């Protein structure tokens, strides 16, 4: 009683009855928003009934904050978990259209940028489709971070468009607005109690993106942030006089928190922005959950009970203001006492870290922040002064020296006058120590924060999760460990298996025997048996060669170079950065180039196999380094792809503006995938496991995600290379003493560079980079020159397997039947147990 | 078949799938955007069927063209004109709601300012009454001009919020986008063409109102501009440096077109916005106007035909460049010659003149206009030669200070160097007329550029016509007398009876014996008859009251005054400007509260009528003197009102944020208004024939509408008072030359104010400009003085009749009964035949 029909007529009732054309006008795009629109009254009805049943229940609900979300386009996986996807793609044959042809119209929300925020949106899927009651909360970016365009000059930025003509997947919801303030200052009012007037005021005003769950009704929600000012904030005196820039002043203020992700801050002014972006996320969503939390109660109402129904998840540092924030609003606002408050707050919040080096973790200015926000750094203060008194006491006076240690590794506010409580044990007068050096800055250290704050501090990878505990937060783990956790990453199963590779997905259903194993991905294993299978790897390697083909339309259209099917579809897809080694592949790739041209034809059909070599990714636009390496795989391109006496024997691409849209071509398409990053740099990498579910082998380091898929998929069908995390440090001061001698195969590809057979640029610059013993820039510090040889030749056993398609596609076979592990359900279920404690709500 | 249970299932649907608030919150707002877009779908339906037939039949469209368009609310005339009116009402008791209540939610659209911009408003809805194909073209105004805020220190202005939430009685047209440029230069290219390039570019995007016709399908259409730039001009690298203005500059550029209406113009900045906007106006709708042509024509296209099928009406100067700019486009992008161009521009092109004074035309600045629009000057440039060698041609040579006169009137560009074939005759070497002296700007005046560009100029009222014809553009008249029309000014009886008055409506229907006077409004003359009858004069005595009682609410509501409805109220209801004279209605006011208090309470009553006297209108932000006067009546309403010797005798209100919603409300319930500018200085006016319509009693001078309003209710029906308009200058240099000496009673005045008797303030400012012989700002240049014994002897006339409210009801009912004339559809009619001529097209 749901069929093609009907759909056909709410797509046709939409493009006439909520236009945003002309009605004679027809387009794809047109097609585009009337589909979305049809398929949004589904989204609606399923979320107002999530909304309202959550609220009867009032069962704990998790908050995922993150200044990320790459949410990709919506329409295929909004579709396909309705399972309207067979009814929506006949609909639109009736009106003389394409289901893919129109999705392709779509554009990407820039939303998010990288992995942080692809897991956030994983994440999300993930909490629906296991009806879990979760929020997202996040800004609403209007131009994201930036659109990569790729011209003869290396990369081009420019501002994004999605929002032009509006998202059809958003609710503006008019009542939900919130007020943030800026500046002011803090004065005790008659009742003892502190007030924060004054300063700057904005309005923060909700968003909904609905998140539908995969055969199921339940509907969660990505509430996002947009800032503006009401209209009577602009100065008609101004305008008329002339001066229209200031009349428009502070409507652009408030507007400019959400047009860029991650704006430039190397200016007080960037900082400053910069700082208004998180606490307005974080302001704006506590006041929200707070509301909610005092709706639900309604009369029997006590604040004890809020740590029982609220959890908030801070994705990375940039939340951090939500424990202060916190402790201001129970407080100032609520009444409650300091204790009562903290009580609240540390059961509320939990920390997840990206990171593994402890000099990547957010700082900020105490002065800037002292005059952003003086009532958040007063409740810091005193955070910092309670955890100073508790190191106190679980250590010493007795021995000082160590004292000092722990103080230093732990305390919030650096190089600050210590409170008068501590600053007495280092009495003698007080110690340099105990007192702030002008010679440097006064800085709030945010993860130490994060740390005390919250009741959960977890990693993204097992061995990253014990890095954090050893290296980053010890002294931490030391007083608190119960606290430190592990949650490995994982991946929707929906988007990046069944709806960005429905050829696979058909044969995995065959062979194991239902489609089940989209939910319960855990029975992908019974693959393992079939691996042998001829007729299995019959229809595999056919599906892998078809996905390929859409790559060779994608390439083609993009970049213009004319590409085969039938080479060896080698992808390195990530953001372009020395510590990733882009520049460690396109060096082998200049290697074998290098070879084949030394060669005789016959030898080298002989010697290697037919690759399409692709590069993909954004580089930070300041990052000079960063963007010559995009600019010189550019050129070797140019070079390689139009070489007679190469051919189709080896292309080299480089796929301008990676998103999720480029991902969900590419991924499926992908016999081999490279993560390269030095060892130890990388936390996890979740682009890894995507390529695994794909039947993708990996190339790559001991490194991050790379060690668990390889326990998963096994040794033996995982190529690995490289120095391990263990010995790096070590290389690097055998480098600083003179002692390093690289291979004669790396100072021949570097000359051959320094050639200038790539064009009118000659790269010394580059290799420069790659020489000397110290400096920075300089002296290779991510060890390319060293694993250079170690990489060559694992290429050489990768080329030795593609020969035996037999092996190859026994591999890929056994790396989707090791993927289970990878899926971002079994890493939701984690949390939701030993972290948030919350349980899926389930309508009748 | 089209029941009020259904309606209210739309609302219904409306409020929950394209919802702007949570669900479960509740709004008389909400239920306002739900009953708004319900209402919306039948003005699709009826807009896609005009739309679509319009194109089929090819009849030749009218486009309106103005800088306003004063809308006001669309809800409660929407659903009038549909006939939905009694089952919306229902529907929304169904829902819990009240009609009125969520009509009142309504903001009005701050698309206009005054009568300039409600004509063209009242000239839409006549237009689809009547079934002629015409649209109107405007700019989507922002913050519009400015919302008015009365506080104890006069007006304030704050920019409007109509837009904050979006506009459902709008639909973005994202298909219909158009390029304007700004600045640049012009070269000839290869083919002998001219060419614009470089300079600035922005867009302007479609935004459709739907125009409902009364009784009809017809939906004609308001296209209005909305101006922007593709997001790819936001400068990345500007933003992530810091500067977050100049990363917006280009954003700030275009959208600030669109900001605010009529922007102060004393910067050479505001100076070219304002130019920007009107070329951007006159630009994008001619483009879009020219695709339409196209698009209908197709194979059998000719240029020739295109005043056949194409009328552009000019309102007021504002949209002049619709001249050079068609040129433009013809000869430049079509390729016609100057001649073929010139003839079908001449036939297309109409201009209506709304001024009184020739010093009150349009002029810029040609060095300004040369920089930002070089390519119309060139044109604008040649045109001005056709007309020269034309005067030369129709006159002289032979009398040379003749044709010096002629080409000094009726010259565009003034102050500059004539064209050499004109200069000739003016050697001796040239005359120092035909030269640019440096000493004064050089002129382009656009009145002038629109009487030789259009086959049509028309005033807006017969005595106004005729002061076209004999001051404002004789040498013209002489030239082609055939252009100058006169096209009275007329105004909806739909929204100005019908709706706005229900009360009144149903006993003029009854009486009468139908509702068909809603469209035939000459069927209101079958009034005259029943003026006398006493029970007739009871209906209608006790509506006026009834209405009264809303303004009762809105008085208290707004200024917190409370007010008896069995006064006489009395509205005085325009832009506060001096030659209104709100300053004589006023010190009319004071005088005989001066009266009261120096008189016995038994005689007070004698004496004076009770009256409400009600002030409403905005003043131009920079006028002094102006703004000083509403502070003043400020005042007087805080001294009269709580003076316990008054009561209810008098009462003084000044109503703030005077727009059509409040006009809708105040009209009906008036008995007294007053149109009392000095005589010679109104052109027409069209809220004096609202009043008339709605039964109120008209108090003014012989200037403007009142002649012929005066002519058409009866002058024993019509209070008439002061100088005329040929006894003005004379007045004037009479006061020069010391020759006028003041009543003693206007002495009273300005001394008894003075006197301090209404608080702080002395005014001895004010009362100043009254004063003097001679000097800008004083000297009393609007005969204040002159026309005061006059005034306040007419309003003891009109005291006297108020006594005998059978007198006051029978010309009362003769108002209304002689009102048919003012009827925009009348108006409307004139405008088809004799100018556009344009036919109805009635759909099936
Ligand atoms: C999965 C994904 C990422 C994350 O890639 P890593 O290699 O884990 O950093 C980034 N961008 C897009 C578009 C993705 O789909
Ligand atoms: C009718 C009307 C006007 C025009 O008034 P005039 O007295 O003709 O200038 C101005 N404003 C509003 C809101 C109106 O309804």
């Amino acid at each position: 009683s749901i069929d093609s029909s009907a759909i056909a007529s709410n797509i046709q009732h939409h493009a006439d009855f909520t236009p945003l054309f002309s009605p004679e006008h027809s387009s794809p795009l047109k097609a585009y928003h009337a589909t979305a629109k049809s398929v949004f009254d589904s989204l609606i009805m399923n979320w107002n009934a999530t909304y309202d049943y959550y609220n009867k229940v009032n069962a704990k609900q998790a908050y995922y904050l993150s200044m990320e979300f790459l949410q990709g386009r919506a329409l295929t996986n909004a579709i396909g978990n309705l399972e309207l996807t067979g009814q929506y793609a006949e609909a639109l044959k009736q009106l003389g259209h394409n289901l893919e042809d129109v999705a392709s119209q779509e554009p990407d929300p820039a939303l998010g940028n990288g992995g942080l925020g692809r897991l956030a949106s994983c994440f999300l899927d993930s909490l629906a489709t296991l009806n879990y009651p979760a929020w997202g909360y996040g800004l609403r970016y209007r131009y994201g971070l930036f659109k990569q365009i790729i011209t003869k000059d290396g990369q081009e930025e420019v501002a994004e468009n999605w929002l032009e003509m509006g998202n059809p997947w958003e609710i503006v919801r008019n009542d939900v607005s919130y007020p943030v303030k800026f500046y002011g200052k803090v004065v005790e009012g008659t009742d003892g109690r502190k007030h924060w007037i004054g300063g700057e005021n904005i309005k923060a005003v909700a968003h909904d993106v609905p998140i539908p769950g995969y055969k199921t009704k339940t509907t969660n929600n990505l509430r996002l942030w947009s800032t503006t000012v009401p209209s009577q904030n602009f100065d008609l005196g101004a305008f008329n006089a002339g001066d229209h820039a200031k009349a428009n002043e502070a409507h652009l203020n408030a507007e400019k928190i959400c047009h860029v992700l991650y704006p430039g801050d190397e200016s007080s002014e960037g900082k400053i922005l910069r700082l208004k972006q998180q606490y307005t996320l974080c302001s704006a969503s506590l006041q929200d959950i707070i509301s909610r939390f005092e709706s639900r109660a309604g009369d029997s109402l006590n604040w004890e009970d809020f740590p029982s129904k609220v959890a908030v998840q801070m994705n990375d540092t940039h939340p951090t203001l939500c424990i202060p924030e916190l402790m201001r609003i129970l407080m100032d606002i609520k009444g409650l006492s300091w204790n009562e408050a903290w009580s609240i707050t540390e059961r509320t919040v939990a920390y997840t870290n990206h990171t593994v080096l402890p000099e990547a973790l957010e700082k900020w200015s105490l002065d800037i922040m002292q005059k952003l926000l003086p009532r958040h750094v007063e409740i810091i203060e005193t955070i910092d002064e309670e955890l100073m008194n508790n190191i106190v006491s679980k250590y010493g006076t007795a021995d000082i020296s160590l004292l000092k240690q722990k103080l230093k590794d732990m305390r919030i506010l650096d190089n600050v006058d210590l409170p008068a409580s501590v600053a007495k044990l280092f009495i003698k007068e007080l110690d340099p120590f105990a007192k702030y050096d002008p010679q440097f800055p006064r800085v709030v250290r945010m993860a130490n924060l994060c740390v005390v704050g919250g009741h959960s501090v977890n990693g993204v990878a097992e061995i990253h999760s014990e890095i954090v505990k050893q290296d980053v937060f010890n002294s931490f783990y030391e007083m608190w460990p119960t606290k430190f956790q592990n949650k490995t990453n994982g991946v929707t199963p929906r988007r990046w298996i069944r709806f960005c590779n429905p050829e696979l997905s058909t044969i995995i259903s065959k062979w194991i025997g239902s489609d089940d194993w989209i939910l319960n991905t855990d029975k992908l294993a019974g693959l393992k048996k079939f691996a042998d299978d001829e007729d299995l790897q019959s229809e595999w390697r056919t599906a892998k060669r078809n996905n390929k083909m859409k790559v060779v339309s994608l390439i083609r259209d993009k970049t213009g170079y004319i590409v085969s099917p039938d080479a060896m579809f080698d992808v390195q897809v990530k953001r372009i950065h020395e510590y990733k080694r882009q520049l460690l592949n396109i060096l082998g790739i200049v290697y074998r180039y290098k070879k084949m041209k030394e060669m005789s034809a016959k030898d080298r059909r002989k010697s290697f196999v037919p690759r399409v070599c692709i590069f993909g990714g954004k580089a930070f636009a300041t990052y000079v380094q960063a963007k010559r390496i995009v600019k010189f795989i550019t050129d070797v391109a140019a070079t390689v792809n139009y070489d007679p006496d190469i051919g189709d024997l080896l292309k080299v691409v480089f796929v301008p503006d990676y998103n999720v849209s480029v991902a969900e071509t590419l991924i499926p398409a992908s016999e081999l995938s490279q993560h390269i990053s030095t060892a130890g740099m990388e936390a996890s990498g979740t682009s890894n496991m995507k390529f695994a579910m794909n039947g993708c082998l990996l190339i790559g380091t001991l490194d991050g995600a790379n060690v668990e898929i390889r326990e998963e998929v096994g040794e033996e069908n995982f190529f690995l290379f490289g120095a391990h995390a263990p010995e790096i440090a070590g290389l690097r001061q055998e480098r600083a003493e003179g002692k390093f001698v690289p291979d004669l195969r790396f100072e021949e590809v570097k000359e051959y560079v320094r050639s200038g057979v790539f064009g009118t640029s000659n790269y010394d610059e580059l290799m420069g980079s790659l020489e000397g013993n110290e400096g920075y820039g300089r002296a290779d510090y991510f060890l390319v020159g060293k694993d250079f040889p170690s990489y060559i030749e694992c290429q050489e056993k990768v080329d030795e397997a593609y020969r035996d398609q037999k092996l190859w596609t026994r591999m890929s076979i056994l790396n989707t039947a090791g993927s289970p592990k990878f899926s971002s359900d079994r890493t939701i279920h984690e949390y939701a147990k030993d972290i948030w404690d919350i349980s899926p709500v389930i309508m009748p």
